[PDB]
């Protein structure tokens, strides 16, 4: 019995299973005190004062109510090699590579999970609170939401689990005696400390460890206090555990923006688009469009839940209350957007502070008054000239949603909204046009199982070599990635089912010495604008061996110079030859035995096509 300890709630308030979870972790890992989470505004802004006493945190003067945490560097990213599914057979978790290292996943066994888990967790709060963090997945009576119970030992990952989630008491209300996701973390540095403190910020790297068990319905993670490591709503609950449920249950869970889209002729259509981490999401979700007449509004920017309705409209919500945005790169003329949702209520983590209490980084195009310095993200003076960024490459603003000032006025509503187009993509410096359509729902299957992106900031890859990234979702697979392309194309055979249109973007193909073809940003508002006519039933299209193009003139490109259109358009036989072998050698290996007899066919169709031009 906990309930001496409890000092904010009661354990007795607590639902039968909410109370069993909360005690018996409580009794492994010792902490000082529990805190049952309520949401109130007055328990966030005295745990951000606590944070700011203790030098957790520093408060950003420029603004209202937002602050800036900088952590030690061993704990910036992701970590995908300590991040694992355990089940009881391999095979459901990856596919067997032929190779025998698998690129789709990373299965532990329940045997060897079990000693890492008592290797780490007995103990690991002793000295510290334990909260108690209630939070709900997707808007408030939504049938697609989904909620959670995180246990943590950081005030940081409290904080930003409000921002990020529905959470507090009105979520345990609703919660009863229904099923929950149990989500523990610890940064795992029991008091007193056996190693030192770096920058205030509590982290055990050698023993980081992001495990998911779906046959328990429990995610458990070690050791970070990290967004994607921490904040066990987002990329472990919402995308690894909710694909494994989505798989079987008859839905989609995706690392997917939902956009919204008006034209001049006042129809307004939703479009669900998944890139890579670090690929455009964010940034296409809350675009401000350069046509005129156009509109766009924000739903979602990172994970989409999707589901067929008894009408056969694929009904998608935002299962995110906040956005947990790259910062770097982040401008008023790139996401003005995303600048004005930032400027109150907001947390930033390892970007840099100028004299005045602003922030800065990388890519922000915001000269400073003369006399202004910058600290950067390590607490050092930083100069414009300096070799090294000013802000970590995956520095991170964790902003509420409701701020965006072009969020959808459906963005909370508890059906979703109705999906009439897919769009995958990812950066290709080379070869691959800026725009395709998909000839078929297997067709589109196959261009999302064969996605590839160059490495960004957001893992631990570094470098920018072309990676295979299916679907946007290979740090993020909840299971074997073979029956995931399966679920996908079981879509087709759905009754009633109105399959939306896929296309696949390229906004970075670059010309023979490295600029980028295409502007982007708002002017991707142009291609937009053809997949909008295209889902009309527009006869707006060229076949090509890859897929349906914009015709000659189709593209608006009024106002954007002379773009150099058939190097950006251009469809090299030699180029996509070797791309054919490649992806063919890459399934071959990776999916094996599990991949599906229709993607297995759609690769032989491209490789056909390709060889009659
Ligand atoms: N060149 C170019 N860069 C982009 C575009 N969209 C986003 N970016 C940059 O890519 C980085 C990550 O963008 P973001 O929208 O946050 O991607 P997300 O992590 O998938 O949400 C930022 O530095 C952006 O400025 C684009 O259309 N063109
Ligand atoms: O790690 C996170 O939570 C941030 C994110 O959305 C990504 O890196 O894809
Ligand atoms: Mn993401
Ligand atoms: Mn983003
Ligand atoms: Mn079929
Ligand atoms: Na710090």
């Amino acid at each position: 019995d906990f309930s001496a300890k409890v000092i904010q709630g009661s354990l007795d308030s607590l639902p039968q299973e909410v109370r069993k979870f909360v005690e018996g972790n409580a009794q492994l890992c010792q902490p000082e005190y529990i805190h049952i989470c309520d949401g109130s505004e007055e328990e966030y802004g005295r745990l951000l004062a606590h944070m700011q006493e203790e030098g957790v945190i520093r408060k950003l003067k420029k603004y209202d109510n937002c602050w800036l945490a900088l952590t030690d560097p061993r704990d910036v990213a992701r970590i995908e090699s300590k991040t694992v599914i355990i089940t009881q057979e391999q095979r459901d978790t990856v596919p067997i590579p032929k190779s025998g290292q698998s690129q789709l996943g990373r299965w532990m066994s329940e045997e060897d999970f079990e000693k890492a888990f008592n290797a780490r967790f007995p103990g690991c709060m002793k000295g510290r609170t334990m909260y108690v963090i209630p939070f709900s997945m997707g808007p408030l009576g939504s049938p697609l939401a989904k909620i959670g119970i995180e246990l943590t030992d950081s005030p940081y990952v409290v904080a930003s689990m409000r921002i990020m989630t529905r959470m507090g008491t009105s979520v345990l209300e609703a919660l009863g005696d229904g099923e929950f996701i149990k989500c523990l973390h610890s940064v795992g540095c029991p008091l007193p400390l056996k190693k030192p403190l770096v920058n205030n910020w509590a982290c055990n790297p050698e023993l980081t460890l992001i495990a998911h068990l779906p046959d328990r319905r429990e995610i458990i993670s070690f050791g970070s206090g990290y967004g994607g490591n921490s904040l066990l709503g987002k990329k472990c609950f919402a995308l690894r555990i909710a694909s494994r449920l989505a798989k079987e249950e008859g839905w989609l869970a995706e690392h997917m923006l939902i956009l919204g889209i008006t034209n001049p002729e006042g129809k307004k259509k939703y479009l669900a688009a998944a890139f890579p981490s670090a690929c455009g999401k964010t940034n296409l979700a809350m675009m401000n469009p350069t046509l005129p007449g156009w509109k766009v509004e924000c739903v979602g920017d990172d994970i989409a839940w999707m589901k067929f309705d008894a009408q056969g409209n694929l009904r998608a919500i935002n299962p995110e209350n906040g956005f947990f945005g790259v910062a770097p790169g982040t401008s008023v003329k790139t996401n003005p957007n995303a600048i004005k949702t930032i400027q109150k209520n907001t947390i930033f983590t390892n970007v840099a502070e100028t004299s005045d209490g602003g922030v800065y980084w990388e890519g922000i195009d915001e000269p400073l008054a003369p006399g202004v310095t910058i600290t950067s993200w390590k607490n050092k003076e930083w100069r414009p000239q300096d070799e090294e960024p000013c802000a970590h490459p995956n520095s991170r603003f964790c902003t509420p949603a409701s701020q965006c000032p072009i969020i959808d006025p459906a963005w909370e509503s508890p059906e979703g909204v109705p999906i009439e187009g897919i769009i995958f993509g990812g950066r290709r410096p080379a070869g691959v046009p800026l725009v395709y359509e998909a000839l078929s729902w297997q067709h589109g299957v196959f261009v999302g199982a064969a996605m590839r992106s160059e490495a960004t900031a957001a893992a631990e890859h570094k470098g920018k070599v072309i990676m295979h990234d299916p679907f946007a979702m290979r740090p993020f697979f909840g299971y074997n990635f073979g029956k995931y392309l399966a679920h996908w194309l079981s879509m087709a055979h759905r009754p009633a089912a109105k399959l939306p249109k896929i296309f696949h973007v390229n906004w970075f193909r670059k010309d023979k010495n490295g600029k980028f073809l295409w502007p982007g940003f708002g002017e991707n508002s142009r291609v937009l604008e053809w997949m909008f006519g295209r889902i009309e039933g527009e006869d707006s299209a060229k076949l090509t061996p890859i897929g349906y193009v914009p015709k000659e003139d189709a593209l608006n490109l009024k106002g954007l110079g002379d773009v150099n259109v058939e190097e950006l358009f251009g469809i090299s036989k030699e180029f996509w030859e070797k791309e054919v072998e490649e992806i063919d050698k890459y399934l071959e290996d990776q999916v094996n035995a599990d991949l599906p007899y229709e993607i297995e066919r759609e690769l032989r169709a491209l490789k056909q096509r390709i060889s009659q031009m």
